[PDB]
């Protein structure tokens, strides 16, 4: 979950 959510953020921005 940590990685999944971190990555979401990265892509959005």
């Amino acid at each position: 979950a940590a990685a999944a959510l971190a990555a979401a953020l990265a892509q959005a921005l």
